[PDB]
């Protein structure tokens, strides 16, 4: 039993809710919140800008030190950093950005990072400003992630379409 509330169950291990991931993180304080990161960990907008703003820019300060030491992530890759006031840990995952021309096949590699964590609160990778089809992202999530994932979808209209079209 865990503290996630109001989710629709899609499969054995995938759950979905129309929610603001920032507000959901503030309430649940999950072990892991996933960020929709880019390779530079520049958290300017989308999910990343919102999560970083909620940490009062502490996420960005930590991220800048990470990049100065380690260099950029790979598209499809991830790193574990602090969750600050939102979660124990933040898993920064880089899905392909279609608006940069990145290969959508890398979306499966991106979701594989979730399997290193037993339970996660996450957004749909490569959705939103990353330019992928969120229906496709949900399908890849369900077919790739085997650990327990609680998906927060900010847009109510999109949430209803994702549920209604789910096979
Ligand atoms: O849904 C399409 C976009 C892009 C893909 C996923 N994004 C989110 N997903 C879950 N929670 C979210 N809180 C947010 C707060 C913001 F200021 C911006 C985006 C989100 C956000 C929204």
């Amino acid at each position: 039993v865990n503290s996630f509330s109001g989710y629709l169950k899609l499969t054995d291990n995938v759950y979905i809710k129309n929610a603001d991931i920032v507000e959901e993180a503030k309430k649940v304080k999950p072990t892991v919140v996933v960020n929709a990161a880019n390779v530079y960990l520049k958290h300017g907008g989308g999910v990343a800008g919102a999560l970083n703003k909620a940490t009062n820019n502490a996420m960005q300060v930590e991220s800048d030190d990470y990049i100065a030491t380690n260099g950029p992530l790979k598209v499809g890759g991830s790193c574990v950093l602090s969750g600050h006031n939102l979660a124990k840990h933040c898993l920064h995952v880089v899905g392909p950005n279609v608006n940069k021309g990145e290969d959508i096949q890398l979306l499966k590699s991106a979701y594989e990072n979730f399997n290193q964590h037993e339970v996660l609160l996450a957004p749909l990778l490569s959705a939103g400003i990353f330019g992928a089809d969120p229906i496709h992202s949900l399908r890849v999530c369900v077919d790739t992630v085997r650990t327990n994932v609680y998906l927060a979808v900010f847009d109510k209209n999109l949430y209803d379409k994702l549920v209604s079209s789910f096979l």
